[PDB]
Formats: C-alpha cells, structure tokens, sequence
C-alpha cells in the first residue's frame, strides 16, 4: 500500500529531472513504480497531484530542519545565526532541484501548489521577523524598516535567488556564491543603519 | 494594417485583467480587435505570440526610461539615486499589471519569454554592478561582495517582490511599501559594512 504509493513519488521525482512534468505521463509513471494504470489512479487523482504531495514532503522537510534549529541555537555571531539558518534552504530544497523547479513552475497553475507555498511562507516570514524583532529588542539592530516587511522582501528575495542558481537560469548567482551573497544582503540590511 | 495589429495588443491587455491567457480564445481577441479570425491569424501566429508581442513593449518601455535616466541623473544622495531607478521598474511595471503578471507566468513554458526576460535582466544587473562599481571607485561605497553577484541577487529581489506586490500575493509586501522597503535594501547592502 504504502510501498506503491512511495514507489509513485520516487519514479516521478526520478522523472522531473529529465523532462517537465507536462512530457511525463501516467503511463510513464506506473510503469516505474511496477504497476498499472488503474492501480496508480487508487492512489492518486492525477499526475499532479503526485508534484503536490512531492512539495509538501520538500517543504515540511525544510520547515522541521528549520524548527529543529530553532529549538537547537548554535552558540555563534550573528552572522552565523542567519547563515545557519539560510542554510537549511539551500540544503533541502537543493538537495530536491527537480521538485522545487518543477513546484514553483506549477504555483501559477494550481490552486493548492499556490496555497501550500503560501502557507509556509508565510511561517518563515513571521519566524523571520520575531528573529529581527529579538534582534531589535535586546538593542543588537537598529530600529528601521517595519520588521515584517524587511522580512517579506528578504525571503522573497531567497526564493528568487536560490531557484535561480539551482537552475542555472541566466541570469543567476553560482551556486558556489549564493549562501555569501544572501547572508551579506540580510546582515547588512537587519543590522544597518 | 497597424492600425488592427495595435487593436488587437489593446484587447489581449484589457482582457488579461480579467483572466489568463489559457481562458482568452483567439475568437475573444479577434472580436474585441473587430476583425475576423483568419484576419487575426494575418498578425499573429498565436495569442502566446501577441503576449510575447506585449511583454516586449513593456520591457522595452521600462529600458528605455532607465537609459533616460542614466543620460539625465538628477542631482541628489544616493538613496535618491537608487530609489528613481527601481522607481522605473515600480512605475512602468506596475502601470502594466496583467501583462507582468502573464509575462512571468509564460517564462516556465515559453522559450522565446524566457528568452526576453533574460535578456533584458541581464542588461539590468550589468548596469547595476556598473554603478556599483562607479560608487566604489570614487570611495562610496566599501569593497564587499563581487558587485555583480550583489546586482543579481538585488535584481531578483526586486523581481520576485515588486510582482508578489502587484498581484496582492501573500505574503507580499504592500504596494505603498515596497519601495522604501527595496531601497533600504539596496543601500544597506551597497554601502555597508
Ligand atoms: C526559500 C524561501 C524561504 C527563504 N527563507 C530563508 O532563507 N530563511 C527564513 C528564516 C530564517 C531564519 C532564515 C532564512
Ligand atoms: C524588475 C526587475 C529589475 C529590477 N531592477 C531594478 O529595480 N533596478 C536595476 C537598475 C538600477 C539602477 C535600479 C534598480
């Protein structure tokens, strides 16, 4: 039961990375996970919905990390807090290129894709801007932008630039360069005056 | 003879307010054009070619005004000069609301959008890292990241969140907000260390 369905996923997350996921059948994707056609759609409703619980799994990986780090601060400047915790980002959606490309591709299409990539950013926004707000209160940032807003386009501008590199989209910043490059922008714009 | 094909650009703008290109049917463009279908089919091979055909213009527009710009700086600190640049991209975007919209929606299956898009961002960070650099040669500006990784990252910032802004995604920053949102962005990250 349960095997089928993980055979599902992982056949289809195989399958993303050669081809979009409009090139990929359901044909194609039961006769990777060993089954038919009829028993696939037991599982399933359609092929996207196979993307959407792709996502979700990526997502949730990416918000418990980030929780775990939350309740295990490691004991560092700053500068290494926020690293860290950019960190989970690019590990977890980077170790899942095909999903996180083919996933924001789908935002503009589906409903639910749309509302689930919503909902989590909305959560790291808000941890965002209560982390600043600490900053804020114990005297180590100043007090400039609302914090929600900085956050809201800081993330933002991690979700562009990390997809990007992932992509090798022209333009984007190496791989290599983008956790310096995103902790350089955060550090300065939180703690800048 | 451009008296029809401007008709028809007229009518696919007005229309995409209202929804997608995927729900605009040819026989919805050529209606509103006031000319018949094979006559539509004169002008355009398609209605992703008269989004295409859209989009340029707009690109354009908001290149032209920055080249303007850049012939004609107006004499102010550098939070104004940075603040009438992104201004260009916020105002002429932001007059053109449902053709950004369907332009970035179009990039994940159109080659030719992808295309246009790239170049011109391209074009937008390699003026950016240029004055950056013109800051940093003059003593203004601190010798931190590689200028052109700092551009691109900033770009696509400005991307992601003047576009989550103008279709009221959430989260997003509000429209009233964004550009001293981006400015204190820009700045900080430009100028400090
Ligand atoms: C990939 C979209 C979300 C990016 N968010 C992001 O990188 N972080 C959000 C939360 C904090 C603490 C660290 C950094
Ligand atoms: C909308 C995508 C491009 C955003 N680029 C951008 O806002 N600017 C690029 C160029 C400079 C000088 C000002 C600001």
């Amino acid at each position: 039961g349960d095997d089928r369905e993980l055979a599902i996923l992982a056949t289809a997350e195989n399958l993303l990375e050669d081809r979009p996921l409009a090139d990929i059948s359901v044909d194609d994707l039961a006769k990777g996970a060993g089954i038919s056609r009829p028993t696939f759609y037991f599982y399933f409703p359609s092929k996207e919905a196979v993307l959407l619980t792709l996502l979700d799994r990526v997502v949730n990986q990416a918000d418990m990390a980030l929780q775990t780090l939350a309740e295990n601060p490691a004991d560092t400047d700053r500068e290494n807090m926020w690293r860290t915790g950019i960190n989970v980002f690019f590990e977890t959606f980077g170790s899942h290129k095909a999903v996180t490309r083919a996933g924001q591709a789908a935002r503009a299409t589906s409903v639910e894709v749309a509302e689930l990539w919503s909902t989590f950013m909305q959560k790291w926004i808000a941890y965002t801007a209560a982390v600043i707000d600490a900053e804020r209160d114990r005297g180590a940032a100043p007090r400039t932008l609302p914090a929600h807003e900085l956050a809201t386009a800081l993330n933002l501008m991690n979700e562009r630039t990390l997809f990007a590199s992932f992509a090798g989209e022209q333009p984007s910043v190496p791989e290599a360069r983008v956790l310096d490059t995103l902790v350089h922008i955060w550090v300065t714009s939180i703690y800048g005056e």
